[PDB]
């Protein structure tokens, strides 16, 4: 029938109460699952939120139970990390013709960028040619942009990969798809497998291969699941690797920028840092070298979330300043200003939030006096500015900008990384009364840029910014239980997630849910057979441009009514959230 092939993979909606025993629920990839810890995130206050997400973040480090999924500290995973590290060594030994690529859509691509820099720095500091580079879906514009649509072409991924692999003789391609989902990555991995002489694919994600996307890719004949299954076969001969620990579901469902990206860093910095530090020691990388690093990262979570109460406060002040109609600024020096930018930009697609809502700033890249003249004018009684730095930064530049912002804002808090025994200049740094000083033990670094300290610091900041930005929005009633219902359908993955949410909250049939969403997307044109049979990109291209698509579709399903009727109902309610919540009642 028209539509049958396109929606073929979509499991039917369970009957009421048999949600567990239809095993629709066991096919929901871990990455898309609803984390049980956050059943009621829409009711937690700011302090609970920080707890529950700090709890969710912890599941990264949790170990394997006794018929269940391999985890970060499982021996199969660590054994793979070792083997990969070893393959990076082969390349570090022969850098003439060598290249290491870290590739990913969205936050995966963002994380790939940061990392590729760090390991480029580390070889600069040893007088070695930088071997790292990155690819991000939609080119480098994408790194600091919201560009969700760009992950859907396998050909694109392959083109970006063909460019960079120039006339290199040995290329390690680390494709990062948290959900083992993005066609961008898919293509690359497959391309790698077709030319084993030159390429080595390593696939990073956080689902078992059996939960890897298996829907058709528009410009490609295989699915991620097939590509991934075949890589798993080649691992037996060390010509491909799959690094896929389960870190548990995201505190906000499907928001892989959070635990996903954190784990992407934890997992890869660890592995690569081990590989470098062990080559010039003349030693092979062991599980012991990796575990030192893993446990340092695990400490970082404890170090970070021990400031919970103050994190909860920054949230309350970001929540509030948005609750009015004010803006929030994240002002960071070096890498922590990037991470600031990346958090803020992600708020657009993740929350339907304007690019001013939570903006990030690096000293997007507007230096001291430039920031002073340009932006400082636009601040207000209600805004919130957030300073993010270390004590090794140049706090003469820092103190200045605070002094100025203080005048016009007064809602300023800060995020300050320090070793023990560094002290915050100006005993009257009461510009910040109750800082978030995050103070790091002394650690036995050997490399000159002290890269372990770097990686700890980024991640700690990422957890903070992530929890804060996420929490503020949750507090404002915009999340439904632990799902973003009202997202913007801007790629195929989000189209399927929308459909899954309609099935969940309506309980009504797959076919009904599909019919309601397509109607919502394409209204005022009614369902033709063309539309039914169209490639999901057609739906995406049309949905991406409209507002409240998913809520409207859900309202039509519950009230068993037309798009016309549901639109008019909506418009005649105080808000989208209030409308949906009481239709659900
Ligand atoms: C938990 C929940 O039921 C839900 C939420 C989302 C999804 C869902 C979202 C996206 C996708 S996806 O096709 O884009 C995808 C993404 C990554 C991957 N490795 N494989 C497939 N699938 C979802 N559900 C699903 C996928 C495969 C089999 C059964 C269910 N399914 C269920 C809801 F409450 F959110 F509705
Ligand atoms: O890491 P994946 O599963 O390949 O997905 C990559 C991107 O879709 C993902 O990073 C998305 O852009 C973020 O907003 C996650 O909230």
């Amino acid at each position: 029938m028209p539509g049958t092939k396109r929606f073929q993979h979509v499991i039917e909606t369970p009957e009421p109460g048999k949600w567990e025993l239809s095993g629709y629920e066991a096919a929901v990839p871990i990455t898309e699952k609803s984390n049980p810890l956050t059943q009621d995130l829409d009711k937690a206050d700011a302090e609970n939120i920080v707890r529950l997400l700090g709890q969710c973040d912890a599941e990264i480090f949790q170990e394997e139970g006794q018929s269940t999924y391999q985890r970060l500290y499982s021996e199969s995973i660590l054994t793979t990390m070792v083997q990969v590290a070893g393959k990076v060594q082969e390349v570090l030994k022969e850098p003439d013709g060598g290249l290491v690529v870290l590739s990913g859509g969205g936050t995966s691509g963002r994380m790939a960028f940061l990392m590729s820099v760090s390991f480029n720095q580390l070889m600069k500091g040893l007088g070695q040619k930088p071997l790292y580079t990155y690819l991000i879906a939609g080119g480098d514009r994408s790194v600091v942009a919201s560009r969700e649509g760009t992950e859907d072409s396998a050909l694109h991924g392959i083109e970006e990969l063909k460019k960079v692999a120039a006339g290199k003789k040995r290329v390690i391609v680390i494709g990062i798809s948290v959900g083992l989902s993005a066609p961008f990555v898919a293509g690359q991995m497959d391309c790698c497998m077709n030319n084993t002489a030159v390429f080595l694919p390593v696939l990073v994600g956080f689902n078992p291969v059996s939960m890897a996307r298996n829907d058709p890719i528009e410009d490609w004949s295989s699915t991620f699941r097939q590509v991934a299954e075949r890589m798993q076969k080649m691992q037996e001969k060390q010509k491909a690797f799959v690094l896929n620990p389960a870190i548990g579901p995201e505190g906000l469902s499907g928001s892989s920028r959070m635990k996903g990206g954190s784990a992407t860093k934890i997992l890869l910095e660890t592995l690569l840092l081990a590989a470098h530090k062990t080559v010039d020691q003349g030693i092979a990388a062991s599980q012991r070298c990796l575990l030192e690093i893993l446990r340092t990262f695990e400490r970082a979570h404890q170090v970070t979330y021990s400031q919970s109460p103050k994190i909860a406060t920054l949230m309350k002040s970001v929540s509030t300043s948005l609750e009015k109609k004010g803006h929030v600024y994240l002002v960071g020096w070096q890498t922590l200003g990037i991470i600031a930018i990346m958090d803020g930009v992600e708020c657009i697609h993740t929350f339907g939030a304007d690019f001013r809502d939570v903006r990030g700033f690096l000293i997007f890249t507007f230096s001291q006096e430039d920031f002073l003249t340009s932006i400082l004018p636009s601040l207000t009684e209600i805004d919130t500015v957030v300073f993010i730095f270390t004590l090794d930064d140049n706090l003469t530049e820092v103190q200045t900008i605070v002094e100025q912002v203080k005048e016009k804002t007064n809602h300023i808090q800060a995020l300050a990384h320090s070793t023990v025994g560094q002290t915050l200049p100006i005993p009257l740094k009461k510009l910040f009364p109750s800082i978030i000083s995050i103070t790091w033990p002394l650690l036995f670094f050997e490399y000159e840029g002290n890269f372990i300290q770097k990686f700890q610091r980024e991640l700690s900041t990422k957890w903070v910014l992530n929890t804060v930005s996420t929490g503020a929005h949750v507090l404002l009633g915009k999340i439904l239980q632990n799902h973003m219902l009202d997202l913007r359908i801007s790629n195929s993955k989000l189209f399927w997630r929308a459909l899954a949410m309609l099935q969940r909250f309506s309980g009504q049939s797959k076919a009904r849910c599909i019919e309601s969403l397509l109607r919502a997307i394409h209204f005022p044109q009614p369902l033709s057979d063309d539309i039914r049979a169209a490639p999901i990109s057609c739906h995406v291209q049309v949905a991406h441009e409209k507002e409240q698509v998913i809520p409207i579709a859900l309202l039509s399903l519950l009230f068993r009514c037309s798009i016309t009727e549901a639109q008019a109902h909506l418009a005649a309610a105080p808000s989208v959230c209030e409308a949906v919540r009481s239709a659900l009642a």
